[PDB]
């Protein structure tokens, strides 16, 4: 079912964001949703090279800091690298096989390319500051902590991918393979997307944001500011990310992009919303284990677990879900400097 | 059996090109191939945006060329534009999914993210010299010289994706969907990944050189010179990427990654042969297209004709085949100014 050049001549703007005919011609002159044209643009615009930025300091920084400081750094930067690796593939080979509007088809693929960039960066960091990367980066597969967040955020990315097969390949209805019960559905297809998303929106708005809190909280001290640096960099690229993740959610909530959306959307508020506490406290009980050999001037479990509560809030209000913790400030302003 | 953050810590260099292990963690301290990270360098070295360059003079050119003059350029553009409509997204669609090694997985993305600045370049253009460009894009699908082209092309892509899903679901053996007979090969998986690499290079190193010329031409009568600035842009950026695709077939040919590739890149050397000799023909009927109602000073279909044998030949050497045609010097030696 799936071509990489439908040959029928389809009017594009007329197409919906997903599972409509996949897109055939490239063209940038006009646009259905002129979001995704202007996110393009600002990605495009914020080019960068990590090589740019002199790390070279934060060796002397990191040799200095003190054991449980370094397990803070070192743990956060890890954390970082094994997001952006997944995000580094997944939204080409998740979304882009359903997009049919060239606009969005194009800034999925840049907005994976942008991450490849911030993966990049993170091996610049990492080589400049640990005497031997390999122990870094063979921690991030096989780190009891790493791996809890790591196989949820990738369910939500492969049930996607697995499903899109099924469908591409039998259609709907129920089917049968060696004797098994296969019954392919496009509404529980797209269930499997809008929830995607929903983990995606959470992962760059509030689990990327906790890192920058952390990172910067070192910046903050005047330490690993080669670091601090480039995460000021990625930090502006993930604003656009999780913008182009919230248009998409509110587009097909609000049934404009496709009606059938809006019921299902509606259908599975209930699970978006879980979706959104389990993150958090994930991200809770990531702190205790960032502190858990002690704490740092500006940064403790306490510190973080209110910004987690505080920045958790905003995401979901942008989302249209309701707010699961106390309305409260900023527990660490100095962060908006960085932002 | 696809995931987008496989759980095993595998020894990334030891892993193959595709058919691996799919990649988990993206890090660039190390290489197994590092070819693809410097071109990875060299491609984040070329970023260009179609905005910078002035196209605005390309309008009076353009209408003042003869009518014919017109159709040749228009239609050469059009051919540009389905081409890297279909490399914008289908290095991602279909090798991503495949690729075990993480030095690889980027430099496939980094390449298909510079194929969308190729496509939004080319929208560039068109919205600079004719008054609708909705004539141009919609003549893009429905071009009958254009759609043989364009489903030829994308077929090696797409029997590969859905042969792709029949094998992350299933694996090898013979399954019954529906009561049909589905007999899943890795061997003859793979078959389709070599032969669509092979279709890729002639792509980006026989077809699009055809038309680099014809652009060029234009350029060397002084014309649409904002229209050519672009091209070379674009021709710099291809002759990375004919690159990577020449260092994939080569390594998968030789055994050294694959050695089951080995065998079966000798068992189907004779379609690859056919293969690029199908396309050069398909070039040659093309230019009785071009030059349907005349030709211009300094290109027609028998010079035209000449460069598609001379380019052919060269391509063809690089990647271990025979060459179908006389070893003859380049007609048309102004092209190397521009290249
Ligand atoms: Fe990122
Ligand atoms: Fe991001
Ligand atoms: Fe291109
Ligand atoms: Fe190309």
């Amino acid at each position: 079912a799936y071509t990489t050049f439908s040959q029928t001549k389809n009017d594009q703007l007329k197409e919906p964001m997903f599972f409509g005919q996949p897109v055939n011609v490239a063209r940038y002159d006009q646009q259905k949703y002129d979001i995704f044209e202007k996110l393009i643009e600002k990605q495009l615009s914020f080019f960068w090279r990590p090589e740019e930025v002199d790390v070279s300091r934060d060796r002397i920084d990191y040799q200095a800091l003190p054991e449980h400081e370094k397990h803070i750094f070192i743990s956060n930067l890890k954390y970082q690298t094994l997001l952006d690796s997944i995000q580094g593939r997944s939204p080409n080979v998740a979304l882009l096989p359903l997009i049919s509007i060239p606009e969005l088809e194009t800034w999925v693929e840049t907005w994976a390319f942008s991450e490849t960039i911030h993966s990049r960066s993170y091996t610049h960091i990492i080589r400049n500051i640990v005497n031997d990367p390999s122990v870094v980066f063979d921690d991030i597969v096989t780190n009891e902590q790493i791996q809890k967040r790591a196989e949820g955020i990738s369910s939500y990315y492969d049930e996607l991918i697995e499903m899109t097969s099924y469908w591409h390949l039998l259609g709907e209805g129920t089917h049968t393979v060696n004797g098994k019960t296969v019954t392919v559905s496009l509404r529980e297809l797209k269930k499997k997307l809008y929830l995607c998303l929903m983990s995606v929106n959470a992962l760059e708005a509030i689990r990327f944001y906790v890192s920058f809190a952390c990172s910067f909280a070192f910046a903050e001290r005047e330490l690993m500011e080669g670091n601090a640096k480039i995460i000021r960099l990625i930090a502006r690229d993930e604003a656009l990310h999780l913008t182009g993740t919230q248009h998409m959610l509110n587009l097909l909530r609000s049934g404009a992009d496709d009606p059938e959306m809006a019921e299902i959307a509606e259908e599975c508020k209930q699970e978006c919303y879980d979706l959104f506490v389990q993150a958090a406290q994930q991200e809770k009980d990531w702190a205790d284990y960032l502190f858990r050999d002690g704490s740092m001037i500006g940064l403790n479990k306490d510190i973080l677990c209110q910004y987690v509560e505080y920045i958790t809030n905003i995401r979901m209000q942008a989302v249209g879900l309701d707010l699961p913790f106390q309305t409260r400030s900023n527990p660490i302003p100095w962060i908006n400097t960085w932002l």
